[PDB]
């Protein structure tokens, strides 16, 4: 981009992909969650723009890789990457979260806000390193 | 913005009266600067789009509040805010320093990097108060 800088590990070749629609929501354990089935998702929750919204993650992968979580997010139609963290009332949106997750972490709440209403994209990364991608809708 | 997420003291108003133009150098103590006299300025560095650059800082102000410095950048015609800060060979762009400055502080060298050439304003606040604003030039 032109416009604002992003993580040195963040590139737009991501979004070669992407199939822009909502992920669809299944069920874990009677709840339920949107994102990539047996590796991470969220709670089935509405995100609102402008809100935030604390929502716990899941993950589902038993072999989750090790390393601080990284959420850059880029709405449809957009080539600005963006933070979505607004951890414990912070008033600044972070890419990663202050906290190291692994195999045995399980399951996060995050706080997320998104700017603006439709469809966005969540590229997901541990230790800097890409894991995944969903997409959701904010309303 | 509908596009990006920013902090929560950052307001668009502040654009207002910007005057997009390069802010003169001027002379303090024998050397060039940039900035706003009497209060903050950086050194008068070539900074070039997309190549991290420790610039000096210098906090002439002698009643400089207490606080963590936040740099808050828009190119010109933009409504897009961006960190700027590249600290310690981090790979994410930061909003705020990590450290608290003071009236004692005088000086302090920040990594920067702008994502495209053109000119930029740049919004600071400490301890999360709006301080001062400047243009410069990024080649």
């Amino acid at each position: 981009s032109t416009q604002v800088n992003a993580p040195s590990f963040f590139h737009l070749s991501v979004l070669k992909d992407v199939n822009w629609e909502e992920t669809p929501s299944f069920i874990q354990e009677k709840i339920p969650l949107k994102g990539i089935e047996e590796k991470i998702a969220m709670a089935d929750s509405p995100i609102i723009a402008n809100e935030k919204n604390e929502i716990m993650w899941y993950f589902l992968d038993p072999e989750m890789p090790t390393g601080k979580l990284s959420i850059i997010a880029l709405k449809q139609g957009s080539v600005t990457p963006t933070p979505l963290l607004f951890q414990q009332e912070s008033s600044e949106p972070t890419w990663t979260t202050s906290n190291t997750i692994d195999s045995t972490t399980n399951e996060l709440p995050l706080t997320m806000s998104l700017p603006s209403s439709g469809l966005w994209v969540l590229n997901i990364y541990v230790n800097e390193k890409y894991y995944d991608q969903f997409v959701i809708t904010a309303e």
